[PDB]
DNA sequence: AAGACGTGGAC
DNA sequence: TGTCCAGTCT
């Protein structure tokens, strides 16, 4: 058998993926990267990834952007928040920060959007500093490695193993082996994130809010100026058209009011504007 | 904490 | 080929 370590860099360089926005030093460009691949496969980010680079090339050139065409790029890879938050820490970075992100992990966290992983994953793959990333593909590689008869193990187990284990000087190179050897176990063995305490499941996405959610965020964006009964109407023609009924008074009001409390338009009398 | 929050790639 | 599943925030 193998120890722990030398398992994952021996894997990890067996199986090295070469992703565009991998070995990269500018933090905005792996900043994007790792917040378009949150619950998000590496072949879709692929598709974003470098043409939302190359319209919003800078914290500052994304800070200045609207944020309708910050949507509309992000149009297909799900969890829209993101955008929305991705878009805040450029505005942020750039009134505050001078156009740049921060360089440590607690200031990176303080940021709309950037978690615990993300942030240690900025710190890691742009900055080459050492931390605790702890994604899907982590996840699976601690439990499948070292907690292998576990039927359940949270991450609070799973913590202090990743962080003792990641080389103070390699980081990057480390966590994208644990990434890449994390990604072939999905494939090749059950997956081990099943054994996580917090494995879960969502809703059945066909009629759900959510499902609501994005069409009207696309149908605002399709149609700046939209008045509030016009939106009702086309999203029930949507609902309809997808085999579903009408969208009840309270369920149709109740989404939008989340929607432009959450910013993704704005109501001007009673028309709607992204 | 649990649970809200998209949707397309792999099999 | 319908099912599984690829972090943040409160
Ligand atoms: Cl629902
Ligand atoms: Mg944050
Ligand atoms: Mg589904
Ligand atoms: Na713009
Ligand atoms: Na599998």
């Amino acid at each position: 058998h193998m120890a722990f370590v030398e398992r994952v860099r021996t894997q990890g360089a067996l199986l090295y993926r070469d992703l565009p926005w991998r070995n990269l030093d500018d933090p905005y460009a792996v900043l994007v990267s790792e917040v378009m691949l949150q619950q998000t496969q590496v072949v879709r980010v692929g598709k974003y990834w470098n043409r939302f680079m190359g319209m919003f090339p800078t914290i500052d050139a994304l800070a200045a952007a609207s944020t309708a065409d910050v949507l509309a790029q992000w149009q297909g890879l799900g969890y829209n928040r993101r955008a929305l938050a991705l878009k805040r820490t450029a505005e942020v970075c750039s009134a505050e920060r001078g156009g740049t992100l921060p360089a440590t992990n607690e200031e990176l966290q303080a940021l709309p959007g950037i978690g615990p992983a993300t942030a240690a994953g900025v710190m890691a793959f742009a900055y080459n500093r050492p931390g605790v990333y702890l994604e899907t593909n982590v996840r699976t590689v601690f439990l499948h490695e070292l907690f292998a008869d576990r039927e359940k193990v949270s991450d609070r187990e799973l913590w202090p193993l990743v962080e003792a284990t990641c080389p103070e000087d390699d980081a990057r190179a480390w966590y994208y082996a644990l990434l890449d050897y994390g990604a072939h176990l999905k494939a090749v063995v059950a997956n081990p994130s099943r054994r996580s305490a917090h494995h879960t499941r969502q809703s059945t996405f066909e009629g759900s809010r959510r499902q609501k959610r994005a069409e009207l965020v696309r149908l605002v964006l399709a149609e700046p100026g939209i008045g509030i009964d016009e939106l009702a109407e086309r999203l029930d023609a949507f609902e309809r058209d997808a085999g579903r009924k009408g969208v009840d008074a309270a369920t149709f009001t109740s989404i939008v009011a989340d929607l432009v409390a959450e910013g993704f338009f704005r109501r001007e009398g009673d028309a709607f504007f992204a």
